[PDB]
């Protein structure tokens, strides 16, 4: 028993109770290809967003195989068996399950996983700067049981980790000459990510040794997202530590970007914007499509939370930009999680990783929506001990330091 449905009779945001061995239907179960490879089975979770129970050996041609490098960065972790079997497909699919739900079981995070949602990819495809145009990289194929492949927009992938099974990370397909995570545009971002391992940290309140909340990580890469759909992410080579780091961790941490530089960085995307809106201003035709211009034009509106005067014509509203801004940099970020879960974490982005652990988080006796690790009404409830590795040793196996 799984406990994904700890209140009311459904799910709130994963759409189906899959299972792994559900039958393909071409809907929300498909076999699919992201534009070589051979067809991957797919989970359609939410508008907008599939997860692929598979090791990634597909979004890097140069990662096409899990074979560890030569003996590597000291915080790392190998095993070319994990996620080979379907046991663990049905697993990996049910963990991410419950983890969608636990953020979306926040305030916070159902403001977040709307914003991603709504985030389209831009069409700004076509080399005619008249013509509104799909960019390709941000779609997949989805193949139906007769064998006929549609092409589907999409938001969002999870995916397993590829060699290096602890490198999670937030990435997208480029474009020959646009920008796409830093020009307002957006991509299609595919998540490295597994609910089978967490980290461990040090904390005092000797010395506990404690276990980061799966739930936290996720929502890391969904804030990196989110930056990323809307076109804002920071340049990776202001910095190692990134900008783009401090800021989705946010706290103490993102005070020390300095607020001048802030201000400029949300003046250049507020310019960005602009620039989107003019773009559609002077669209006068669509390819793609069966939906009209003007459809297709105000997805964005909706998207971009632009004004449209009563000529039709769409322009950046000040308020509104600052609004989604703020959202997006300032609101969602770990810090705020971790608040808003009420468990223990890091306090710094800083913090040195001690450990890799071995995790099943499906069973609702190890880990639920609303409480994670720590219980309630258990001795697990009080001091974190649910995440200490010590007091609740038989839900994490140390694999590594
Ligand atoms: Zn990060």
């Amino acid at each position: 028993s799984s406990g994904l449905v700890p209140r009311g009779s459904h799910m709130q945001f994963v759409n189906k109770q899959f299972n792994y061995k559900d039958p393909v239907n071409g809907v929300d179960i498909a076999y699919i290809k992201i534009p070589q490879m051979q067809p991957v089975k797919a989970f359609k979770i939410h508008n907008k967003i599939w997860v692929i129970p598979e090791r990634d050996t597909f979004t890097n041609p140069e990662e096409g195989d899990l074979n560890p490098p030569p003996e590597q960065v000291p915080v790392s972790y190998y095993d070319s068996t994990y996620l080979s079997t379907d046991n663990e497909k049905d697993n990996y699919l049910k963990g991410v399950t419950k983890l969608f739900e636990r953020i979306y079981s926040t305030d916070l995070g159902r403001m977040l996983l709307t914003s991603i949602v709504r985030g389209i990819p831009f069409w700004g495809g076509s080399t005619i700067d008249t013509e509104l145009k799909v960019i390709d990289t941000n779609c997949i194929n989805v193949i139906q049981p007769d064998g006929s492949y549609r092409s589907e927009e999409l938001n969002l992938v999870i995916i397993g980790p590829s060699a290096d099974i602890i490198q999670f990370e937030c990435k997208s397909f480029g474009h020959e000459v646009l920008n796409l995570t830093r020009n307002g545009y957006g991509s299609t971002q595919y998540i490295r990510f597994s609910p089978d391992f967490t980290f461990g940290f040090e904390e005092s309140l000797g010395a506990g040794k404690f276990a980061t909340d799966p739930a936290v990580t996720l929502a890391h890469e969904l804030i990196h997202a989110g930056h990323r759909l809307y076109g804002i992410a920071i340049n990776p080579n202001r910095v190692e530590v990134s900008f783009e780091e401090l800021r989705t961790f946010g706290g103490h941490d993102a005070k020390f970007i300095d607020s001048l530089q802030e201000n400029e960085f949300r003046l250049y995307y507020y310019n960005k914007f602009k620039d989107i809106a003019s773009t559609l201003n002077k669209a006068k035709s669509i390819v793609g499509t069966t939906a009209s211009l003007q459809y297709m034009k105000n997805v964005f509106k909706e998207k971009y939370l632009l004004s449209e005067d009563t000529s039709g014509k769409f322009s950046v509203d000040k308020l509104k930009f600052d609004k989604l801004y703020k959202m997006l940099t300032e609101i969602y970020t770990e810090d705020n999680f971790v608040k808003f879960f009420k468990v223990l974490n890091r306090k710094t982005y800083l913090n040195f990783d001690k450990a890799v652990f071995k995790i099943n988080i499906v069973p609702k006796v190890n880990y639920t929506i609303y409480d994670g690790f720590n219980l309630r009404n258990t001795n697990l409830a009080a001091n974190f001990n649910g995440q200490n590795t010590e007091i609740n040793n038989m839900n994490f196996t140390k694999l590594k330091n």
